[PDB]
């Protein structure tokens, strides 16, 4: 979403999103860092191409063409300079002058020393606590984004933690179609479509590097949970880790973990699919969870087996026609969910992916408010592990990921809805350790 100094009424009349970096000659001298060699402003590429037929509502939605309904220049960073205004470094690499190599390691939550794992509860409990340093969430949609006046912009601060919640709504949220109408749900800019691995694997990438910054520990990586043991509970479900069931509520987490302390964002969809208005940074109930509790559902009361996370690593094409969630033999379908294991689409199966949301049977398993229940975070690195593992396998082969036709907002050279700055799937489709600077420390079986 967008850097606090470009959420301005002057920013977004000019189309403009190009912040100083910090400026020796006034305002505006050291946009995107163009007085040292960082990078500069330029026109934005956003994709043009066509996208199927799923989606009939062109011209009414915000996340179309992203970002070009909000911003038409951005910053264009040199080398292997990034960020908003070219002020920090490409993933992997640090240094004034973004010449140090790092390469973090993701470990299996369970692996972590006692004090390892108590650090990483509190400092998820402190992103969830403090506010973003850059970046700030509209509460409205563009034609009211400056206010009722027309000189207040809709933008709300929001914690570390809760931006990861937003931008994961924001992308599958409703298109608004107007007050009195309903509003149109067959889309999804992060899901059922090939853009729902390189979406998430940003969406972990962007709070890892955030919280590295609100602890200032650069080589801080973020752990995994391999749901894939055919278990009956959630062995990540304990008061030293996560938080394990309450005995005064079997939906609430114990109140022996501080993630009974949290508080949700973006559970009024009542509120945004009728008003047209979009969440904001106000919270409310608690987490609910319930691991196995889903008595109604019995497909979803065990997690996924060892052996269908061999069996997805066997499907070799990335994704297939339609680029869909009935996709059959596609292996971006299979690791998220909707086919099984081997390749073949089944309506009524949920695995992998899916079936570990599905699993959790409360707020970890709907999708507007799912990354609420912080076991979002290691359900989707261990996806992201096992997305990396297939890109080292078949040479990150990237041709069957569409261009067009796909989904709208699935198109491979589509900049993934709503993370700043614009960033396409193909800057996100490479093997991790040699281009986004960390790897998995993980056993696949065999
Ligand atoms: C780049 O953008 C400027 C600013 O327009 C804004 O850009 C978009 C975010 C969109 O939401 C517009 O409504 C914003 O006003 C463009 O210049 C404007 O062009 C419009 C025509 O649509 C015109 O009515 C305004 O008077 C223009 N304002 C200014 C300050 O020039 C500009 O055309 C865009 N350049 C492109 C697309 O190449
Ligand atoms: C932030 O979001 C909440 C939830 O949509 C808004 O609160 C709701 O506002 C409507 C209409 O004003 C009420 O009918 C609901 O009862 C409210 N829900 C709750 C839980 O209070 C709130 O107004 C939004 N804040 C801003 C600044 O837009
Ligand atoms: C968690 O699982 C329970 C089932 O164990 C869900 O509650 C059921 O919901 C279905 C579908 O609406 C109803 O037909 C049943 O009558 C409900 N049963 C009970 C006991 O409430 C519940 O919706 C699930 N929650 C989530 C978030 O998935
Ligand atoms: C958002 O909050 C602003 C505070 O800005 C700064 O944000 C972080 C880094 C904290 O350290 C905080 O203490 C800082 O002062 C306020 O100035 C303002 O009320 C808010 N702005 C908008 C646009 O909502
Ligand atoms: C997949 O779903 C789309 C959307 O409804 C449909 O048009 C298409 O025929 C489906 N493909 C199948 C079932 O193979
Ligand atoms: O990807 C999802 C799948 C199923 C349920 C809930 C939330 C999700 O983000
Ligand atoms: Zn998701
Ligand atoms: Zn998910």
């Amino acid at each position: 979403q967008f850097p606090r100094q470009c959420a301005t009424v002057e920013a977004l009349r000019s189309g403009m999103c190009c912040p100083d970096l910090s400026p020796v000659s006034g305002p505006g001298t050291d946009r995107c860092g163009s007085s040292s060699g960082r990078g500069r402003c330029e026109a934005v590429t956003a994709d043009s191409r066509p996208h199927s037929p799923q989606y009939p509502h062109d011209g009414r939605d915000d996340r179309e063409v992203w970002p070009l309904r909000f911003f038409n220049r951005t910053c264009h960073c040199n080398g292997n300079f990034s960020g908003h205004n070219c002020g920090t470094c490409r993933p992997g690499w640090r240094g004034a002058a973004c010449d140090q190599r790092v390469l973090i390691v993701r470990r299996n939550l369970l692996d972590l020393s006692k004090e390892e794992k108590n650090h990483f509860v509190r400092a998820l409990d402190m992103a969830k606590r403090t506010t973003h340093p850059l970046f700030v969430i509209a509460t409205r949609r563009s034609e009211e984004i400056l206010g009722p006046d027309g000189n207040t912009p809709q933008f709300e601060n929001i914690s570390i933690y809760n931006y990861f919640v937003w931008t994961h709504y924001y992308s599958v949220k409703k298109t608004f179609l107007g007050v009195g109408q309903e509003s149109f749900g067959e889309v999804d800019f992060s899901h059922e479509g090939p853009a729902f691995l390189t979406w998430h694997r940003y969406h972990l990438l962007r709070l890892e590097k955030d919280m590295q910054e609100m602890l200032q520990e650069p080589s801080f990586s973020l752990p995994y949970w391999n749901f894939a043991t055919g278990k009956n509970v959630c062995d990540i479900c304990t008061d030293d880790l996560m938080g394990s069931r309450s005995n005064f509520d079997s939906t609430l987490i114990s109140p022996n973990s501080v993630f009974s302390q949290w508080r949700v964002v973006c559970d009024s969809l009542e509120d945004y699919d009728t008003l047209g208005t979009l969440c904001n940074s106000t919270e409310d109930g608690p987490i609910r969870r319930n691991p196995a509790g889903n008595v109604a559902r019995p497909m979803v009361q065990r997690l996924p087996e060892p052996q269908d996370v061999a069996q997805c690593l066997e499907v070799g094409l990335f994704d297939t026609p339609p680029f869909y969630s009935n996709s059959t033999n596609s292996f971006r379908n299979t690791v998220e969910g909707f086919s099984d294991p081997t390749g073949k689409y089944d309506p009524a199966v949920s695995s992998l992916h899916n079936l570990a949301h599905l699993f959790l049977n409360g707020t970890g398993g709907q999708v507007h408010l799912s990354p609420n229940d912080p076991i979002f975070v290691l359900l989707h690195t261990f996806t992201d592990a096992v997305f990396d593992e297939w890109l080292r396998r078949y040479n990150a082969d990237i041709s069957t990921f569409p261009l067009e036709n796909a989904p709208i907002g699935h198109n491979r050279q589509y900049n993934m809805v709503p993370f700043w700055p614009p960033v396409t799937n193909t800057e996100m489709f490479v093997t991790a350790p040699d281009n986004l600077g960390y790897t998995y420390e993980i056993q696949w079986p065999s």
